[PDB]
């Protein structure tokens, strides 16, 4: 029932450096005696009705619940032609910022991966694709539980269809994307698994920038971060080239990543399949 009024939100601090756009930590103290929340300011000068249509769409995300998916709390308009999106505050933040500055063993990294899969399996079973699964978008709470964030690309998959058709050739996170996404503009549940493979790669490199997928992929092609084309990447992937085995990364775990990187969407493992395979692997490496 909670509706959020701009007159009871006191700004504490910016969040995420700049990597999530303009997100800030607020205190919500209405009665003046208060909960902590993150607020995303969203430019929405697109005509009043288009703006409402986006609110309706965002609002539907609130009907999702899973402990490894961030909780979107509400979407208010500032009619200043912008939308204010209120969500739970996830205090340790992004794995991309967290993993470099903390000692985290193989068992714990595998535990993160199983949590992500569990949140993604739920999402898939609710008939949604995420389209933006990367380590930057996986947040960590205080008990080191994963919460998947940034649903700014998420989409309901239409009844009777096994893919969503991406329109628009815009800013794409291409280095996390399956070839069917890159070439044909089709996004399947199986395409989110490809992105998982890349996220798994990320964790096991400890989100080391120099081993990062854009860095690595540009090197395997040859040319620099500026001459880069989707076409050049697609061809490399078809020829069967892949991101390399990360340092100290077990061969069964790498094979996992490679299974997520099968060219043919249909032969990739499902999240629901990946959960137990990751439970089993984590058991070998715990304690
Ligand atoms: O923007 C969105 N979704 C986000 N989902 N997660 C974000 S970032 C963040 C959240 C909570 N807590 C945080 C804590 C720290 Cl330290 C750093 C960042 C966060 S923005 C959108 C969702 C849908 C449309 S747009």
């Amino acid at each position: 029932p909670t509706v959020f009024h701009k007159r009871y939100l006191k700004k504490i601090r910016d969040l995420g450096e700049g990597h999530f756009g303009k997100v800030s930590l607020y205190c919500y103290d209405p009665t003046n005696d208060g909960e902590m929340v993150a607020v995303k300011a969203l430019k929405a000068d697109c005509g009043p009705q288009h703006r409402s249509g986006w609110k309706q769409e965002i609002d539907i995300l609130r009907t999702l619940y899973h402990e490894h998916i961030i909780k979107y709390k509400g979407c208010c308009e500032d009619q200043e032609k912008s939308l204010q999106l209120v969500m739970e505050y996830v205090p340790l933040g992004s794995l991309r910022d967290y993993l470099p500055r903390h000692s985290i063993g193989l068992a714990q990294l595998l535990l993160f991966a199983q949590q992500i899969c569990e949140g993604m399996a739920y999402l898939h079973s609710q008939h949604y694709i995420h389209r933006n699964l990367a380590a930057r978008n996986v947040l960590l709470d205080n008990d080191r539980l994963v919460k998947i964030g940034d649903f700014g690309l998420a989409k309901a998959v239409p009844e009777g269809h096994e893919y969503y058709r991406v329109r628009e050739d815009g800013d794409s996170p291409v280095f996390w994307y399956a070839p069917e996404c890159l070439k044909e503009y089709k996004f399947y549940y199986a395409s989110d698994v490809w992105s998982f493979g890349v996220t798994l790669y990320e964790l096991l490199t400890h989100c080391d920038s120099s081993q990062s997928p854009p860095t690595k992929f540009l090197e395997l092609i040859g040319i620099a971060q500026g001459q880069m084309t989707v076409l050049r990447l697609t061809e490399l992937l078809e020829r069967g080239e892949r991101l390399p085995r990360p340092d100290k990364c077990p061969c069964e775990v790498y094979h996992l990543m490679k299974n997520c990187w099968e060219t043919e969407a249909s032969f990739r493992p499902t999240f629901e399949n990946l959960i137990p395979i990751l439970k089993t692997v984590h058991e070998k490496y715990r304690h």
